[PDB]
């Protein structure tokens, strides 16, 4: 028997004796991410081109591939009636949904990822994590800063050669193909492990100049090994769904340390660095900040920032001995 | 006006007064990447996880995604009755064209590259280079063992979050992006050319240890920079199509040079470093060993191997300096 | 707000507190009708054609449309967890589901509807209605034959110049048109009525040897009319789900009445006849055979046949007057 | 060896010695018809019901599905380089090419055809007439108002359950069928003929009342056999494309002939009896007035309208004989 991502939700949801809610959170989060896909895969962009004529403009104005992701998520979500706060990349502020469609789960989120990679035509993603609604009072901002151990669920699609979405929940992680041709998502890797340890490393080296001195060992490690092993590869695609992915799936490491410029990490701990360190901890994996786990920072600021280094838990140790030596 | 690759390739094929054979095969080609597009986007997957069960193939049957890539592009070719040598990095020997199916070009094409990406949904996508016979001779390998510089077109189809083909002829290279919502290739960028300067280097550095002095030296350069400029940033997906394509259109530089795992390097000359370092020259920037131009080579060996250093003109030739000096 | 069919589904099955079986179902038969529609619309028949060579058949042996849209369904529905019984206008006899997949639900159903209008490329459909086992006892043939009235949910889908499909269920019949882009149906009619009376009569004149005296005086009356309007319009696409579609959307009257080599009418109780009766009514339409309404009928063998009129209440109504004239 | 009409269209050209510019336009209307088949079948709906909100449109802007395939189809045409008038059904007066975009073919259409049957779903299809131009004055209206025989290219597009084109030239008529996964027409039937005899009549009766004496007794005939066969089936789905189409492959007869709504009948003889008598008579069927050859009329305003009779041979010759008696 097959298993579409709809059906799985639903018995998920039904075996938790839901009410309904998280279903249809996930069911929408489902849609949202076809649309993204369809407007990433640029379908309908003969249109733009003047193929209907009409046309004024080669030009900014026009969405954004971006602007376009956060609508389509945003909409969807608030459609789904089960959120009451949203969080997103794009917006300076929380969202708060208003009353009629206020549902009970807040949900942050980066509609498109790896921005970097858009123009090239890399591979780029989106990341998602819901949290239950904690408090009694007004929904705000607040609710928002929960550390990622509160996570309910949380996962990403990538839009690479194929679509995929990988979806994490307390029992597991679970990788459903996207098969555009039906509009379906079909599960074809079920509870997911990451291997203990794996033979490739991801890290931008470029910033090898503003490294601390671990993850200076740590690199040299892996080029030049001590106990003359073979060296691992290095892949870098610069997409953190990309790289995060290929580390779920090959194993191995991927970093984003602390970088003289950027004292705190470069990506965001709430819709970037959160919700992957839920996936690689119910997959088996670490994810740490190098002296603690990113799941449990408490969060002061929706758009904060942490270092974090995640994947295979014997590789991700091993840097973990580096800096306890570096005391 | 909008301009399909379809509408380009017959412009250009009347402009040059060709017979129309050449038009046929480009075509041809294109018809196939569409193909090879959609089976990387895994469309109809469903039906390998039996969605309609199994009693549907009788057979034995299924195909790996690089085999099908592959007989998607021999029948392809064929069918356009406009070649009779074929090279493909699948087949041991160059494939004959029966003489019923015959016209007077070569092709040596790369099915499907980047394939230790292919399992993590990382970008992947197919390489050609085409040549004009030059014997009277039965076609035999002879007639696919010319230099670059004799290439009559080259390029590749990038399968990343879009689908976009790219094509170099004499009078340069243009870029189209497929939208497969109506199946045509849109020209979306036109007589392109390679920033002068880059910002990006592209390396596997996992091979630090194997590296030649200048390489090695270079990297520091970029890492550590003596006019105390910002560092470059790094990027290396891990498919030479999806690094390369990077390369063109932020500029920069990609390589992959000699190691000892590699003596005479990793990629093939025929089917991954010509056609590349056709459009990169045609692109305005440069494509060596370290040592030659790679499009000067006479190769004797359909399959032979060659360094690649190729890019943005001031960085390969930064590069070819460290060479020229330790040299 | 966008409403999504799958949406709509948990709503309903929220509203009507469901324990979440009926909503997997329509969940499940709607991922089948998305299949049918890709293999209907011909998607991947370049296959067929040899794009990929390697191929020894131009030739019956591969599955005919139909047999593979009825294992998308049976295998479908199956794994939806909610069905005991299954009949096919394609098996003799009910199909049994295994204790291990048995839920509460019984499922008549129309794999593809007007197969006389396959090779033409005209207008085909799939019709399906739901009942909920009441018997006790094993499940067998006889689940199935319970009477139009008892219906769950019933309804179409119908592949035409776009793909709808039209759901009915106890408060009344929605219209989601089909995003294949997205793979979504859309709700974009909600509440459907059928206007009291159209100007449009369908059925095949072929026949008008064998017609009962009711049908040739209804049919003289629209074409001249005594009150000398303006007579009917003529429409008979031939496929049951497009002319019905057509009649519950622009109004009027659709019919296939028993003409005397077909004495108990052609289209068939269990899943032509009965489905489309119960949307006609759910829609303010009526469904009579002439002398009774279809719904009414006890049926007593899942292939029976029945004679059936459709469509405004007004226009119905008029051929029923005629037809006790003709006492 | 499969064939894709860019290939068909290229090869056909080639033998013809054409300078390649009927191919280009060839190459257009199947660029043209791919656009109008993915308007049709509704993808990207969802952006219309506010998927993604509505901030998206800062516009009052939408199109009908008519207006978007007039603009398709005028843009792709005249970007082919290869027009210089153009005949739509759907503008008052012929529209004379800029001189920068002008070559030397004459373009009559109906982009989309059968529209009463839109809001329906059911089939609908794009219809096309070509012509080189007959003088060397400015253009103007004047080379639009030639007679079918002097057609060069002449076919259709149907949007049905799956989408075909036919097309049909001095040398036969060949039908493609769109395989929308990967954008191409595969070539289905090759050098088609229509049976010599048919089992199917296709006329709207509605219009009983106003039908010339050799129609209904021609009618009637099919009904009642003398002969005492048995009856030809009806089919009437209301899309000239849908009904013509079945009638070239099922074989039979269709009619639209004249009424005191329309004395000179309804269907256009530039863009829609035009094109299809040219199809019917390629493919060894006939195409009549009544009185006259429909292809040998000599047209005096390009909206003029015309009676249409065609199908089977020895079923319009039946009716031609029924007519000729009369007279
Ligand atoms: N589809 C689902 N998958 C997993 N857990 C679920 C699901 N639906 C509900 N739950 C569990 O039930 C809680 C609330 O249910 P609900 O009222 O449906 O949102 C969630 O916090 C989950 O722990
Ligand atoms: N999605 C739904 N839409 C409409 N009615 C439903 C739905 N789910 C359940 N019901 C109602 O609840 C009954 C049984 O619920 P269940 O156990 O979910 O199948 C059905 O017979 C319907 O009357
Ligand atoms: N579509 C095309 N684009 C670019 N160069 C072309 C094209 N077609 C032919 N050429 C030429 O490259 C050639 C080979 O010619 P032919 O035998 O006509 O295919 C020269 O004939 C040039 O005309
Ligand atoms: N693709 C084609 N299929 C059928 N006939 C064609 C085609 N192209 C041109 N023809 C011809 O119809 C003509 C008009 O020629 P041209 O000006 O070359 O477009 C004659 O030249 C024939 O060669
Ligand atoms: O250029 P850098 O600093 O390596 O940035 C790459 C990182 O940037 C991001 O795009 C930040 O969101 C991540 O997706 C990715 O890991
Ligand atoms: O791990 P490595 O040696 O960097 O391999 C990467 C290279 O391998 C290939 O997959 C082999 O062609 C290229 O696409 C890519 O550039
Ligand atoms: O040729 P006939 O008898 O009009 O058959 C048409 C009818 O046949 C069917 O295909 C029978 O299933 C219906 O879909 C359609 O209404
Ligand atoms: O209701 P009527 O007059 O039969 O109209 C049907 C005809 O109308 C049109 O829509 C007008 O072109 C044709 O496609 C079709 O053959
Ligand atoms: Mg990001
Ligand atoms: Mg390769
Ligand atoms: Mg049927
Ligand atoms: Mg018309």
């Amino acid at each position: 028997n097959i298993v579409t991502l709809t059906r799985f939700v639903m018995e998920e949801g039904r075996k938790a004796r839901g009410t309904g809610e998280m279903t249809q959170l996930l069911n929408s989060l489902c849609t949202a991410v076809k649309a993204i896909h369809r407007a990433v895969r640029k379908a309908g962009i003969a249109h733009l081109y003047g193929i209907a004529g009409s046309t004024n403009v080669t030009g900014d104005q026009v969405k954004k591939l971006d602007v376009l992701s956060n609508d389509l998520v945003i909409n969807v979500l608030k459609s789904s009636f089960a959120t009451c706060v949203l969080v997103s990349e794009e917006d300076k502020n929380a969202i708060i949904v208003e009353p009629e469609k206020r549902g009970k789960y807040v949900v942050c989120f980066d509609p498109l990822d790896g921005s970097s990679n858009i123009d090239c035509l890399v591979s780029i993603g989106t990341i998602f994590g819901i949290y239950r609604k904690n408090s009694t009072d007004e929904p705000s901002e607040k609710d928002a800063l929960q550390p990622g151990r509160n996570l309910v669920a949380a996962g990403y699609a990538l839009y690479g050669s194929a679509t995929m979405l990988v979806l994490a929940m307390v029992n597991g992680v679970n990788c459903f193909m996207y098969d555009p041709a039906i509009g379906e998502f079909i599960l074809v890797d079920r509870d997911v492990k990451i291997k203990k340890k794996g033979s490739i490393y991801s890290i931008n080296e470029g910033y090898a100049k503003e490294f601390d001195p671990a993850i200076t060992e740590y690199i040299q490690r892996k080029k030049f090994p001590p106990d003359n092993s073979a060296p691992y590869g290095a892949r870098y695609v610069g997409s953190m769904v990309a790289d995060v992915h290929r580390t779920l799936v090959y194993g191995g490491i991927f970093m984003y340390p602390a970088n003289k410029k950027s004292p705190k990490g470069k990506l965001r701990l709430l819709y970037e660095c959160n919700p992957m360190a839920y996936v690689m901890e119910k997959a088996g994996g670490l994810a740490t900040t190098g002296k603690e786990a990113v799941l449990d920072i408490v969060p002061t600021d929706i758009h904060q920032r942490a270092p974090i280094i995640l994947g295979s838990p014997e590789d991700v140790t091993e840097l973990l001995e580096i800096y306890q030596k570096h005391a």
